């Protein structure tokens, strides 16, 4: 199915932002934000329904962890760098 | 059901955002461990269910990019200097 594609391109472009986290490249992690806000706007489109296919579920559900898991990940890099920077300052 | 694993989720992000807004970095970094804790939790639907975790799963998205845009544009410019 069709919306499974934009969790999978959103999956893909989480782990590009946590690559870029890993880096240090805070100006990429935020240049794929732009992406990002395209790719959930066409999921907004096709979402909700109509129902998934037991196969499709667990599929699903997997891209959502991982888009979470990097999204937690991308946060665990950055933050403690920025709480310490300020703290100087 | 695991609709209340991501209505804590989606909570504990707005949290986070409010947090952001206040540039209180260690607190977002506090709640972080409470959101991998609940996102390992998952690891583990009728269409009003559906319509319901769409809605919060849109929200944490929209939450998680919205602390990058606040925390990484100040990140950014203080690596920068130091």
């Amino acid at each position: 199915a069709p919306v499974l594609e934009i969790y999978q391109d959103i999956a893909n472009l989480t782990s590009r932002m946590l690559a870029a986290a890993n880096a240090s490249n805070w100006d990429l992690v935020l240049n794929h934000g732009q992406e990002y806000v395209c790719l959930v706007e066409r999921l907004r489109e096709l979402e909700p329904g109509e129902p998934l296919d037991e196969a499709a579920r667990g599929m699903k559900f997997d891209l959502l962890v991982r888009i979470l898991e990097n999204d937690a990940a991308v946060r665990d890099l950055a933050l403690p760098q920025l709480a310490r920077l300020s703290d100087l300052l």
